[PDB]
């Protein structure tokens, strides 16, 4: 079983990420420098295990796939899923029927469709146009950025597109978003532990419970009004799809899909987008403000091949390497995901020598492999030309995994590239971005599932 750094009794290493200055992906690397690629930490008596660097990462989530492909049964996602839906599912049947059944609604109700594409180019519009409403002054991209982010999600899970305008459904995915925040918190880790911290009334903990009532009881409401006009056989998008489903399984009663089930799937699909992609652009955003010169080379090669006002397309991507190792220098620079999300064996395992008894909780810190320096050359700067060769192109790196590896990997990495390619390139073809004052912007992120930065304004002012 791997060593580890100790910790005190009872809590274990939750002290010593909760003491660290350093961020918890950061922790952990330092800690792989004095005990190796594989250690160990004991949260609270949780014996979780960390995978770091690119090598034991892929040993683990690639070649063994099957034995880590399950999620561990922590108190908080047996209390949010029962370790059903999708995302937190447990390994199985129940898992292998709902990721079936998103990868291909995703493919047949999204980018497998010829007018998808002037879809996410049709919210680039109202994206732009709700920037320009500012003329130039200071303001927070979050909210925009969220709104039109999640609406390429909608399309394709309940046939439509909310307004900017509804700002219950914009509330609903606030404490969603605050949900996923408050699962890194040191009161998790706590709860997980001692789940009779339940008792107390006070704390983050209740915080969470409450918010994921009020986010079940919206998505239930939001699946009906989108099940109304449903034409059985004849599915218009993901919820009439899992409908669909659930009548060819009446008869099958170990059928895993269920009103429960299509609830935390929407859920998870929602959440999963909507944290992540709208945090990549936030980043890329106060990048490009920070850097002038790296915003002005984007804009130089969008103008080259898109022109001034010729409408970005998924197809100019490859005339556009630039502009591409921008995005993926920002991905593996910033690790929106930098711990991914938990893993757990699903059967006894055997990993370079040392054993992980079935269930334990593996780490995959996905920061460490993207700042693995046997991959990276300085991976400690910000440096797209990195990920360009001797003639200029974009050149993919094996040691860049943003969206994980394995049997559980993003369901929807197509689906974001797409996403973040088509509203970087719309927002800087239109756009110069420049902070306040020149105002001194934080870049030290934010603790959460995922990273996000801190709030910043910025000024948005057309170019042509
Ligand atoms: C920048 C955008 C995104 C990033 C960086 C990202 C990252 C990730 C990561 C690191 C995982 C961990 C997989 C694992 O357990 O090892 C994951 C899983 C997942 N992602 Fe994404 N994701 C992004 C966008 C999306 C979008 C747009 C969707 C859906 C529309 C999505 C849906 C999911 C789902 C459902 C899973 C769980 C898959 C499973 O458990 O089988 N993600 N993502
Ligand atoms: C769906 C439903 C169904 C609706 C309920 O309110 C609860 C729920 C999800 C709850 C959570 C809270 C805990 C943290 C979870 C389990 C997130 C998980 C830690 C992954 C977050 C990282 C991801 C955005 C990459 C995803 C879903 C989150």
């Amino acid at each position: 079983f791997p060593p580890g750094p100790p910790g005190l009794p009872f809590i274990g290493n939750i002290y010593s990420l909760a003491a660290s200055s350093e961020l918890p992906h950061v922790y952990m690397r330092k800690q792989s420098q004095v005990y190796g690629e594989i250690f160990s930490l004991d949260l609270g008596g949780i014996s979780t295990v960390v995978l770091n660097g690119y090598d034991v990462v892929k040993e683990c989530l690639v070649h063994q796939s099957e034995i880590f492909a399950d999620r561990p049964c922590l108190p908080l996602f047996m209390k949010m899923t029962k370790m059903g839906g999708l995302l937190n599912s447990r390994y199985g049947r129940g898992w292998v029927d709902h990721r079936r059944l998103a990868v291909n609604s995703f493919r047949y109700f999204g980018y497998g469709q010829k007018s998808f594409e002037s879809k996410i180019l049709e919210e680039t519009k109202f994206f732009n146009d709700a920037i320009e409403t500012y003329k130039g002054r200071p303001f927070d991209f979050k909210q925009l950025i969220t709104n039109a982010v999640s609406n390429i999600t909608n399309l394709i899970i309940f046939g439509e597109r909310f307004t900017y305008e509804d700002t219950d459904f914009q509330h609903m995915i606030e404490l969603f978003s605050e949900n996923v925040e408050l699962a890194a918190s040191a009161s998790v880790f706590l709860y997980n532990a001692f789940p009779w911290i339940g008792i107390l009334p006070f704390g983050k903990h209740q915080q969470l419970f409450r918010n994921a009532a009020v986010v079940y009881d919206f998505l239930s409401r939001l699946i009906e009004k989108a099940s109304v006009n449903r034409k059985p056989q004849l599915p218009q998008h993901f919820v009439d799809a899992y409908l669909d489903e659930m009548d060819q399984g009446k008869n099958d009663p170990s059928s895993t899909f269920s009103k429960e089930n299509l609830i935390f799937s929407v859920g998870e699909l929602i959440i999963a987008g909507t944290e992540t992609t709208t945090n990549v652009l936030r980043w890329a955003i106060l990048f490009m403000a920070l850097y002038p010169n790296i915003q002005g080379q984007v804009q130089k090669e969008i103008d080259l091949i898109m022109g001034p006002n010729g409408k970005p397309s998924w197809d100019d991507k490859c005339k556009m390497p630039y502009t591409e190792a921008v995005l993926h220098e920002v991905l593996r620079f910033c690790n929106i995901v930098p711990l991914g999300i938990f893993h757990a064996t699903s059967e006894d395992a055997v990993v370079r020598g040392y054993s992980i008894p079935k269930g334990t909780t593996v780490i995959t810190n996905l920061y460490s492999v993207h700042f693995d320096e046997k991959y990276w050359r300085d991976p400690e700067v910000f440096h797209p030309e990195r990920f360009l060769d001797s003639s200029g192109y974009f050149a993919k790196k094996e040691a860049l995994v943003p969206f994980s590896l394995g049997r559980r990997h993003c369901l929807g990495e197509h689906l974001a590239r797409m996403e973040m390619f088509l509203f970087f390139t719309a927002l800087l073809q239109r756009f110069h971005l420049h902070f306040p004052h020149e105002l001194v912007p934080d870049l030290k992120p934010r603790l959460g599932m995922t990273l996000q930065p801190q709030p910043y304004l910025i000024c948005a002012e057309r170019r042509h």
